[PDB]
């Protein structure tokens, strides 16, 4: 009973599902958790069939839904304070809505290797003037400071920390990443190109709120088998035991 | 008479008119119009000299001229709700600001044969999980499902549909097509690329919206000639008749 | 006491700073300031490693800050009136908030060969009808109207106009650039295509918003060393001095 006709298409369901992480017919994913101190979650999904290219703005990275409006100064006031030292005329020094901290998670069939994890000020510019900027500071190469994660045969991978209380609590991000390429023939190549160029902006940046993590993890986590590490460090993701019928090196 | 150099000049005109087509030196578009509850009309430009690759997310199709906002509910009260299955905390189930229908026009010198249409829920996510998603679902290969319309020796394409009272009721959307390049040197080439990802964002997408079909067509259709089939199915489009000294196969 | 190490490593860093200008490592960038009749100063950053590409929509370069919003009449009223000839229901005729002047300020090692300055009225669309339309209009081939300002081994370049009273005083524009490639090896060739692919949106679009020049001069164009030419003529800008071991042709 073991080797029934219905048993096989239920092993030919999770095959599917391991090698359609390395097909060219999957997605890459990184998801941006942003942690707000009212324990809300805002999230970001960036995605491509090849390639992951995208810019979190500061509106983009704080919370737009338990939101920061004194009725009595405008934005301006504010931004203007983070847009040059000293050149602020608010009387509130932090907003509110500003994250606590993120995790990046990398998954599908990432390369990680080529990820770039670039958070900056509010101006979003790297150094001390815009023509001494690094394209490549040292902390954007967060490659090997992500944590691998294992779920049957599903690999994924995780990167927590804080914004702080200093520039980049204030912060803007660009994230990019490639889909793993285990052979030679590039997504770029000249006989590929225009058909990953025709889908560079499938899907843009999208975003949701959640009110807490465990909320989310229920009404989306798992509703999407996004893969997920919880705060308390359990890992929420779909688990599909490997299936081969001979031995792996 | 027939003869008169300005007659030629007239002809050249014209002539000028159905190779620029099919020249480099024109754009490729595609309109997406949605059609609300209303009448009104919100219309998304999108366009390039070779590729258009667009997402509309869901701010971009709903109307946000008559503006769904009872002073009551926070906009995430709704959203969470199609965000998750059942999470929710909204008395109105279906807001009266999404679209009823939609028409794809795509016109220049599209590729038809390349175009996606891309239809998702709110999450824009395909199928049961992100890790299953398939990046080409059978009904993004809407090609062949568009009507061919002609005018004079001007071709364009529409494809018509509902967004009916399901998950795409509460619809976001990736379009994609490419310039039809009739013979061999690739329009991103390597010695062609970095011109054209140089023109990548010529132009972001750009939306009006107006009151009614009729207006849109007066106001809008017409004064930028943009090929067009209204409601009761009548062609709206320039019509520039085919000029050549010999036969055509 | 020239000599000295101390000096050398002075000198390093000044080298490092001209080098890190033709260097990968270094942005391109192409600033967009939008001058109001209220003399405050909207800015835009375009900005990537090897190929800045950005729309600025109508939304983008109205002053936000200062914002036009008679309590009377919603923004469809006055939008619908530059959508279309003689379409608005608006009893202004043209938006306070509307620019009067522009400077695009191209620096760090753009081609200026390269750029397209292509400003259009609200519908994007360049001429008389969208088959029409011209990817490159006379006008958009703005590389040699450009004025070449010099501080020190620094090269970087204006372009300065007004918006006027007519179809560009309601503005769109488009605006590319390449860095400079003094040799053969594309920053798209195949080999390379991918990891700038993987760039193509660090960074995308970012803006502030100044209440004048001058105060715009300090909090930013000095703090984060923007080369920059004032209303007066006066340049400001980094200034490294030539440094080379021989003679230079
Ligand atoms: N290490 C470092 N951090 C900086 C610097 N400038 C600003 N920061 C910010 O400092 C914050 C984190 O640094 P920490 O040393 O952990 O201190 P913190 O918790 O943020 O609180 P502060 O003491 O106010 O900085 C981040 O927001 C950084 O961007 C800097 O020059 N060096
Ligand atoms: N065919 C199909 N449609 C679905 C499914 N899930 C949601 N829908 C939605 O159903 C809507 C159109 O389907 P129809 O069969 O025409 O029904 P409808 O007019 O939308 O009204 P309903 O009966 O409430 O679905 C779209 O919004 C679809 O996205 C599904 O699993 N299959
Ligand atoms: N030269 C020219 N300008 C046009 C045309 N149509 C609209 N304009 C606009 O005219 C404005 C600048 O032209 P100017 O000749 O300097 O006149 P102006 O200062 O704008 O004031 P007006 O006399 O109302 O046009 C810009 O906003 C142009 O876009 C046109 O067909 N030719």
């Amino acid at each position: 009973m073991e080797n029934s006709a219905r048993q096989v298409a239920q092993d030919t369901r999770e095959l599917h599902l391991l090698q359609h992480i390395k097909s060219d017919q999957s997605y890459i994913y990184v998801f941006v958790f942003l942690y707000y101190r009212d324990h809300s979650v805002r999230v970001w999904k960036l995605t491509n069939p090849v390639s992951i290219s995208e810019t979190l703005d500061y509106d983009d990275l704080i919370n737009n839904v338990n939101r920061c409006k004194s009725a009595r100064e405008p934005a301006i006031y504010y931004r203007e304070g983070i847009t040059g030292n000293d050149a602020g005329d608010s009387i509130i020094d932090k907003a509110y809505c500003e994250p606590v901290s993120f995790m990046i998670v990398a998954c599908g069939d990432v390369d990680i290797q080529t990820i770039e994890v670039n958070i900056q000020g509010y101006d979003e510019i790297e150094g001390v003037g815009i023509l001494d900027s690094n394209v490549t500071p040292p902390y954007a190469i967060t490659a090997t400071k992500f944590e691998r994660k294992t779920s049957g045969g599903y690999i994924f991978y995780t990167y927590c920390g804080l914004f702080g209380h200093g520039d980049r609590g204030h912060p803007t991000m660009a994230v990019g990443v490639e889909k793993k390429n285990r052979n030679a023939f590039g997504r770029m190549h000249p006989m590929y190109v225009a058909a990953n160029y025709k889908r560079r902006n499938f899907w843009a940046k999208k975003d949701w709120w959640f009110p807490t993590e465990g909320q989310m993890v229920e009404q989306f986590i798992k509703q999407q088998s996004i893969p997920y590490v919880t705060a308390d460090n359990v890992m929420i993701a779909p688990c599909v035991r490997e299936i081969r019928h001979h031995a792996h090196y």
